């Protein structure tokens, strides 16, 4: 199985959104995060990269291919269990975790952690949400930076339900159905600025290309940790 749909369902209103594995979606999104923060994963000692949902497990493989030690988050056991299978099968180095975003606590802090393709917003209440950016701002290095890849609003034309199905070799299904708190980009704006956060730049595709609001498909925010004496 090589394609994967996410389903976007309003009142009104539906949204398909089509995922291939050869469109390599994961390794040009990391090539855009990697261009655009500046992190060398040359770099030694590597730089430290939490992935907060690595869902299937193939942007938190495309970040340890560089060199960059990558640690994968995922509350779902089935999928960090196929993150663990593809990684052992390349011969890569990956520690994994199952925490929830909301207490999610380590010993260590990072130097990025990407929160990738629709994974934020989940929650009950919109303070969830705010606990949620102060807690990844807690686990940042100095000067850290915090990548997150939201849905362009414009493109379903305050919550969706997202709907995704997979199937494993033998059939067995795994349903993974969310409520999605939809932000608008000043709402985006303003949920980082006030969560200690910069925002350096806004791309409207894992290719880089500048955000408008009214045309592109996706709204990565990149942004950095503030200085703090």
């Amino acid at each position: 199985a090589r394609e994967w749909f996410e389903e976007w369902f309003d009142h009104p209103l539906y949204l398909k959104v089509y995922h291939h594995r050869d469109a390599e979606e994961a390794e040009r999104c990391v090539r855009t995060i990697l261009d655009l923060t500046g992190i060398d994963p040359a770099w030694q000692p590597p730089h430290s990269v939490l992935d907060i949902a690595c869902g299937a497990g193939r942007h938190a493989l495309s970040f340890a291919r560089t060199g960059l030690r990558v640690t994968a988050n995922d509350l779902s056991p089935y999928l960090l269990d196929q993150a663990r299978k593809q990684a052992k099968a390349e011969g890569i180095n990956m520690e994994f975790s199952r925490q929830d975003m909301r207490t999610i606590r380590f010993e260590r802090r990072f130097d990025l952690i990407a929160q990738l393709f629709s994974s934020f917003g989940y929650f009950e209440t919109d303070q969830e949400d705010r606990d949620v950016i102060a807690n990844i701002a807690s686990l940042l290095n100095p000067g850290g930076w915090y990548v997150l890849d939201l849905i362009n609003p414009v493109q379903l034309k305050r919550h969706v339900t997202k709907k995704i199905t997979l199937h494993e070799a033998n059939g067995r299904k795994h349903s993974f159905t969310e409520s999605v708190r939809i932000y608008s980009p000043a709402e985006a704006f303003s949920l980082l600025e006030s969560g200690g956060f910069a925002v350096e730049r806004v791309v409207g595709d894992y290719e880089g290309s500048p955000f408008d609001e009214a045309t592109s498909p996706r709204m990565m925010l990149l942004a950095r940790l503030l200085v703090s004496r």
